[PDB]
């Protein structure tokens, strides 16, 4: 018995086991485009994924993760509001049961069908485990997905989902290029936040891209065929694995554009 997205263990219940859920810098948040402040000090994002090495895709019960080799600076994120080098460790998605919901962050209260999270950790802290204990330990790149035309670079992920339908299943997933998931523009908003799943640590510097990337209804449909449960257990479709927007409180959202 643990946390999930059901009516008995959903986000509204998380605070009982993880008190930080009611913290001062929780994520996600609603991005108000008119209150967001343009900051000329912000440098362009530097995404170096040319040497990225994917290893495995895994169903972790609350979503599926596509893991990368982070033993060296193969795939890194620099620039933007960041100071230092952050290594890509995984990426995953959150999606809904309907096309009108699924994203965690919202833009002027607008919800997207899904949201992609590329997680990177600050190399100065050695390893992911130590990084999550620091205020500038992680740097998550968030990308919105809207339903429209299909995304060629996502199909490879879509095709292997059948092999990791239930919790605990994993499959080799090599030579996947994450560059195929990026929109044309790298304009972004940024704010200090947390991990949107337990244990909800406030160690994150969020970089949410303004431009969404389109996926077809067929591609999103296959996401909805995954199961929260493990094999041999009652089937529960993996849908609506998103946390609602949290209070912004004493925080300012900055934009790299105007
Ligand atoms: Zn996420």
């Amino acid at each position: 018995h643990h946390w999930g997205y059901g009516k008995h263990n959903g986000p509204e219940h998380w605070h009982k086991d993880f008190p930080i859920a009611k913290g001062e810098r929780q994520s996600p948040v609603d991005i108000d485009t008119h209150t967001a402040k343009y900051d000329p000090s912000l440098k362009p994002l530097s995404v170096s994924y040319d040497q990225a090495t994917s290893l495995r895709i895994l169903n972790l019960g609350h979503a599926f993760n596509v893991e990368f080799d982070d033993s060296q600076d193969k795939a890194v994120l620099k620039g933007g509001p960041l100071d230092g080098t952050y290594r890509l460790i995984q990426f995953h998605f959150h999606w809904g049961s309907l096309d009108g919901q699924g994203s965690e962050h919202t833009v002027d209260k607008k919800k997207y069908a899904a949201e992609l999270h590329l997680v990177h950790w600050n190399t100065k802290y050695g390893d992911f485990g130590k990084a999550v204990q620091q205020p500038d330990g992680l740097a998550v790149l968030g990308i919105f997905l809207k339903v429209g035309s299909a995304k060629p670079g996502l199909q490879k992920v879509v095709d292997v989902l059948d092999s990791i339908k239930t919790k605990g299943k994993s499959a080799d997933f090599t030579n996947f290029d994450p560059r195929g998931l990026l929109p044309e523009s790298l304009d972004y908003w940024t704010y200090p936040g947390s991990l949107t799943t337990p244990p909800l640590l406030e160690c994150v510097t969020w970089i949410v891209l303004k431009e969404p990337i389109s996926v077809s209804s067929e591609q999103v449909l296959k996401f909805r065929k995954l199961n929260f449960n493990g094999e041999g257990e009652p089937e529960e479709l993996m849908v609506d694995n998103w946390r609602p927007a949290q209070p912004l409180k004493n925080r300012q959202i900055k934009a790299s554009f105007k």
